[PDB]
């Protein structure tokens, strides 16, 4: 589910 800005999608690893 969305629920991230653009850069944040990143933030996750």
């Amino acid at each position: 589910v969305k629920k991230f800005p653009w850069w944040w999608p990143f933030l996750k690893k």
